[PDB]
């Protein structure tokens, strides 16, 4: 089966909508680039809240992974930062849509919003999570931004882009999420102080005050061992 | 009828090869803005130098349209600078894939030397000419880059972008070129200087020395009255 690697049929362009919102994002936060983390919390929370509504009509909703927890991960050594959340999860095609095309049928009115927010001088640091296009913000601070799911209707896949396309292959490495989606960052050279426990405890229990399930970050203790630490 | 409109057939996605180098350019030359005219008028030169090349073996060559030559015209009010030629042209199927995808077999090791050049503070404004993708400075100084072509086997036809995407479509004014290309170029604020007289000239002159065509620009003489004048 060579024919999905050989026709690239695993490649894709974002939509043109994207393209400019990604460029509005990243004008007009680039003061405040620390957001990115809570915007991943966000999402990660909101994630959380529709399995949980799913699991109340559906038994068999998490039979994939019995917790509702936001799990955060930093490798100085692979310059990576991991924020893994056991919520709903995409499927390959969720994946496709939900994050190379834009909806919400308020896109062009949150154009001009976005635009008219950064040409007399606004914030737009409330607006894009009003919008819900937080998930974009990752790309202030990364080259690269991975996302691997896990939904209980498909198998574990693989999103991957640097903002100028992007592709979805299955997961090679098969179903190790059990369900939920963990978002990789691979940080700018200039991002690298994100991949400090202090600087990443400091935003994340920041930024986990006010959200309902539970948020670890992996962190060391004195020898020394590692272990999940409560952040709110 | 109206099939490629309801399907949106006239929109395509640049190549990601494309979105890099856009931004590579952009990147590296943003001190040196001016250099996108020398890159058009350079461009403009080479499709002149097409059509001589066929009009050896064609008598019908140069039918639609006799004289050779480069013709550049500012227009404030409307933030345009345009710059037409009486070249070769390009088709249909030229304008969607020589534009919007990227060949040359080299494009990879010219996307290493790019990048390797903003690392070593070395000048890329002499490598993208040598690699044939000086069209792209043109996004340097321009919101929107349009391009208006008529080759002797097609209609001619219109092609846009503002870079995070691009359409061609059928020109509705039908015929006005005869044969060749205008690049029309929707200024940036940033770049209203390009739509002065003096400075256009300046930069044109200084062009266009060594390039065997009649460039002109329009422009005023003391009654007030406007004509072509001979740069080179």
């Amino acid at each position: 089966g060579s024919h999905m690697l050989r026709e690239k049929s695993e490649k894709f362009a974002f939509q043109a909508e994207v393209n400019r919102m990604m460029k509005l994002i990243i004008n007009s936060l680039y003061k405040n680039k620390e957001i990115f983390l809570r915007e991943l919390i966000s999402n990660a929370s909101d994630a959380l809240d529709k399995i949980r509504l799913i699991s109340l009509t559906d038994e068999n909703a998490l039979a994939g992974n019995e917790e509702l927890t936001v799990k955060i991960k930093c490798d100085k050594e692979k310059n990576l930062l991991h924020v893994t959340d056991t919520g709903v999860g995409m499927t390959r095609e969720e994946l496709v849509k939900n994050l190379g095309t834009i909806a919400k049928s308020g896109t062009s009115e949150f154009l001009n919003k976005m635009t008219e927010a950064q040409e007399d001088g606004q914030s737009t640091s409330e607006l894009i999570g009003q919008f819900g296009v937080g998930f974009y913000s990752a790309f202030l601070v990364a080259d690269k931004v991975i996302v691997t799911s896990k939904h209980n209707n498909d198998t574990q896949h693989i999103w991957e882009s640097d903002s100028n396309e992007f592709s979805v292959i299955a997961d090679p490495r098969g179903n190790t999420l059990g369900r939920g989606t963990t978002i990789t960052l691979v940080l700018k050279e200039e991002a690298s102080d994100y991949l400090e426990l202090d600087t990443i405890k400091n935003l994340v229990k920041k930024y986990s005050q006010f959200i309902n399930f539970p948020i670890y970050v992996w962190s060391s203790k004195t020898k020394t061992v590692w272990d999940w630490e409560l952040m709110n």
